[PDB]
């Protein structure tokens, strides 16, 4: 598929981007001394450190939003790649998603003013919606 | 694959169904004035609106359950499609999952009496379990 | 693909492992009488049972970590299988992930001392990182 290399590049970068969030989460837990498990807290200073922290919670929300958005893209974009779309159009779909999602993480973890984060979220969803509809038509017509 | 069009139809509809939940979540946050981020709250009335809401939490639980169930289906159903199953049997697997999952969201967000939601959850898991076992046998025998 | 049977075996076992966590979660909710929904609580003893429980929360954290790690593997490992890697090397990637993830669930739900869980988490991520980089190179060179 001509679109597949671009899809695999963008998707893998987004998986790596999620791994970055996972690592940041751990770093914040250690720095802020905020653990979700007693066994963790007892290792890292005592039971008083089994507690919630706003920065940790923020990291978790960013990671969750990633899972809600990037995982569908992994599916939709893979299938879309094999439908034989216009190369440039396909690239635009993938680039809008990649840029939008990277911007989303920056806006979330960087605590940027509203509605920057929400805009990046919505924007990145648009190529996903587009791919979804295209797959729907292709699937339905092949029934 | 003869089963693949039906799989792609059901899967894409389920992705769209998850997007519907994502949009509803936002609508409920705005209507109930309940935001998870201070930057959101300050935009939408003040810091007192950085708060939890039962309806918002319900939306999040529905979306989470979707991610726990639909994402495995996206994987299992794709692989299963290429194993050359009986067309009608394959359709039944996909339809049970689709109907069960749509019913699940309705039961969750509609606050239907127990155990309606839990039944739909369990029911929809059954075709997934079936596909999983079939893939296990095929994979193992090809080792 | 020569690596594909091993990938499909390990992946399906991990999906089943996640289903086990889902079932355990339900069992713990019923045993500890801790429900997230009023409709559930009213069915199972009264409104006082709409409450949080540490064991339930632990189950949810284990399931969430699974979704953060196993879902990327489902994607990365599938693509990696088609890149024509060394059979034994591919097997090692998949086995390290499988063993690491099973150990992770045991360490989490079994409340094993730190840093056993965190080590298993980190260890299992290493083959994923490896596959991600390999896909990046292949994708980039095919642009
Ligand atoms: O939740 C936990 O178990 C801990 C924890 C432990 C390890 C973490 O990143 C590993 C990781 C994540 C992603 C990777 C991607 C590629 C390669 C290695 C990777 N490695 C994060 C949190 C925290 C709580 C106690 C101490 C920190
Ligand atoms: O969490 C947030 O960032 C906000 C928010 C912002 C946007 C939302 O839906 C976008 C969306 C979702 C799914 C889509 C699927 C297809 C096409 C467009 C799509 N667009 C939801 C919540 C809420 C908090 C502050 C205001 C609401
Ligand atoms: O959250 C809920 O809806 C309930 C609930 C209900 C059912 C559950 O496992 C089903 C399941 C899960 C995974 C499967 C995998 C294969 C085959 C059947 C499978 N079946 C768990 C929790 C709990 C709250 C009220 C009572 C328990
Ligand atoms: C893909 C991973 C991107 C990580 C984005 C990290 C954004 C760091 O941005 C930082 O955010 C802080 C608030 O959290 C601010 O105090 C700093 O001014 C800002 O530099
Ligand atoms: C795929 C998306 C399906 C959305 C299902 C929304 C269900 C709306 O159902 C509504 O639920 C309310 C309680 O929340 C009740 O007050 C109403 O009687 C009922 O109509
Ligand atoms: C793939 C699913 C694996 C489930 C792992 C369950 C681990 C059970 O392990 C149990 O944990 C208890 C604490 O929770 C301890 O009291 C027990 O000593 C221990 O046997």
């Amino acid at each position: 598929s001509p679109a597949l290399p671009a899809f695999l590049l963008c998707s893998t970068l987004l998986v790596i981007k999620m791994y970055v969030v996972a690592i940041i989460t751990g770093q914040v837990r250690l720095r802020k001394k905020a653990f979700a498990n007693p066994e963790d807290a007892l290792r890292h200073g005592g039971p008083q450190y089994c507690r919630s922290d706003p920065d940790v919670e923020r990291c978790l929300r960013a990671h969750r939003n990633d899972m809600e958005t990037i995982y569908p893209f992994l599916f939709l974009g893979f299938v879309y790649s094999f439908l034989g779309p216009n190369p440039f159009v396909a690239w635009m779909h993938f680039l809008v998603f990649l840029v939008g999602r990277v911007a989303h993480t920056v806006a979330y973890l960087g605590k940027l003013r509203a509605p920057i984060r929400s805009v990046t979220y919505t924007l990145a969803q648009l190529p996903c919606a587009s791919m979804a509809l295209q797959i729907l038509w292709e699937a339905a017509r092949h029934l």
